[PDB]
């Protein structure tokens, strides 16, 4: 992606959620689009700003149901115009199949969420998150979600999913997580407030780009 | 599109295809990908061009049979992996609408072809054009195909879309089109054989560019 950047644009109103992914543009050509958005504004927004900013869409849905259900979340999801959607692997490779059944049908993208990026992650992801990511390889996943926070759990990711594997990383700024850093191991970062809570979204992204 | 400008990637063979498109790639971000390559390598060059050099695909199938073909050719097109499929007018609306909802179904994009750029346009398809792009604008068309060769056309068939309509250009360079005049009407110009036969791509491609 431009610049190694993806921005999670999770402000909840459209004309702000514009504003700044249009700002931010010309440093990156890939935005995460999640819920606070689109339970806000509705399905519609994807293919606006596929449209208006010619930019890959990667839905951030963290997908976490059964098959039959994970399976018409994702239908919906591509028939919106997303590029790509995140699905959690913790409820087993029944459910993570489904999307990628769904991916395969339609032409798009599936990422895998292994291990999440804030506190809570230690819980119960992190300890199963290795074999979240084994199971994503035995099924042909080739795209990957890993923490910024975690850069030893990073590395230790991307060990089992190889060099070929595409890893994107959301917890850098407000998370604590560091871009360069991150990016020793991750092929791009996710970056949300650091960029649209902002003063000048603009400068925000210039200032991580190029401290990288 | 990246500096407006389209690559036409018809070179037969997939190891050539793929040093072109990687040598003119930080010109471009579109590339429209036909039947000269698909046929010769196989619709999987479409999810491997979009992998590989992460640009949007245009499936340039000038598509031109019965609604019920037209819709097999759209949803195999889109499952390959295309972001948008060029379709002919001239077999008629039912052929167009066929088309149309096939990409609604599968948030894609339908770019209707009026008038060709070759000389033999002139025998049945200009007479017909006008007429065609308003068939476009009843359905709901939004991207349109008009020719580089004949400006005063594209200013007509402009005309008839209106301004907020994406229209994109062939006949440049190898037909006899000017990018400049070209690009006084359309959004953007799709080159093939100027760029791609060229004995430096990216210094055709560069060129090109500072022309406009
Ligand atoms: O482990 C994960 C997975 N996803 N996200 C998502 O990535 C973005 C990170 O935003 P931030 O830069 O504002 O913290 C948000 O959309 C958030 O839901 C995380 O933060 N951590
Ligand atoms: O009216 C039209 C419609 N489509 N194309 C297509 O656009 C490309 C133009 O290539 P060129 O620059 O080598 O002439 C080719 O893929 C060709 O099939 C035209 O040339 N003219």
């Amino acid at each position: 992606v431009m610049n190694r950047l993806i921005l999670a644009m999770d402000l909840m109103n459209r004309d702000d959620a514009l504003r700044v992914t249009g700002e931010v543009r010309e440093y990156i050509d890939t935005v995460k689009i999640g819920y606070p958005l689109v339970l806000s504004e509705g399905m519609d927004i994807i293919a606006e700003f596929r449209k208006r900013f010619g930019c890959r869409i990667i839905a951030g849905f963290k997908v976490a149901d059964i098959p039959e259900t994970n399976e018409k979340i994702c239908r919906a999801t591509f028939k919106a115009g997303a590029d790509a959607i995140i699905v959690h692997g913790f409820p087993g490779a029944d459910s993570v199949r489904a999307c990628l059944n769904v991916a395969e049908e339609m032409g798009r993208e599936v990422f895998l969420l292994t291990e999440m990026s804030h506190p809570g992650a230690e819980m119960f992801i992190q300890g199963a998150a290795d074999e979240i990511a084994r199971m994503g390889v035995d099924l042909g996943v080739k795209n990957y979600v890993g923490p910024s926070t975690r850069p030893e759990r990073l590395s230790r990711l991307r060990e089992i999913i190889g060099q070929d594997s595409f890893l994107i990383s959301p917890g850098v700024g407000a998370q604590g997580g560091d871009p360069g850093e991150t990016l020793r191991f991750a092929d791009a970062i996710i970056v949300g407030r650091s960029i649209y809570l902002a003063d000048n979204p603009a400068a925000a992204a210039a200032g991580i780009i190029e401290s990288i």
